[PDB]
């Protein structure tokens, strides 16, 4: 569902999301980029696979992914992440408080795009510098 | 323009926004509803006219205005609004603490669209049910 089209956000900026993970779910995805042509972050955990996902979207090439077991995060509950967005390197803050860091392949300097995906309703969402 | 599409508001539901006022703009402008042609409630402080213009968006047709006279909240600062949907009215809560009641004139069932227009950076976005 959700999508989140012209929001501004800059390097150094620390993004906070919160939502309900659904109950008997493969995993679902949280995107960050310029659109869905261009994701700077493809945020998916897959509980089936037991890692986490992620890569980048550019138009229609996907990079490579990397994968990050630990997978802490159950379905059924509510789930806090948190996005720190530097130019060079994606970081994310987990629900247990370990941290996950993504290379932005992308090279670009300002974020405007959010769409969550699969089994996840997002309910609440802010952005702190 | 902030856009948020593919939510689901339903009555009951409280939407919560923070964010921060432009220095020195006109006004600001919040869309809820389903579409671009389907705004349900057009929230639209205007610091010249120093009124808080309340409307309803049909397609191609603009309802007819409701104009409120309590703008407490100044540009250059962090602020809140509290917009609980029901199933006749909506009920818009002022930074101050007043509360605005706004007719549903399109009725319906489901609350898809947000977007935020003008000089107004919002912050934080919060879903509650």
């Amino acid at each position: 569902e959700l999508e989140v089209k012209n929001m501004d956000m800059k390097p150094g900026s620390t993004l906070k999301i919160t939502g309900s993970i659904a109950d008997g779910t493969d995993g679902f995805v949280i995107n960050l980029g310029q659109g869905t042509d261009k994701l700077n972050l493809h945020f998916n955990p897959r509980f089936s696979e037991s890692t986490i996902v992620c890569n980048s979207l550019d138009g229609s090439n996907w990079g490579q992914e990397q994968r990050e077991d630990h997978l802490c995060f159950s379905p059924g509950s509510e789930v806090k992440f948190t996005v720190t967005f530097e130019s060079d390197k994606f970081k994310v803050k987990l629900p247990d408080g370990h941290e996950l860091t993504f290379p932005n392949r992308l090279g670009h300097s300002h974020l405007s795009y959010l769409s969550v995906r699969g089994g996840f309703n997002m309910s609440s969402f802010k952005l702190k510098e």
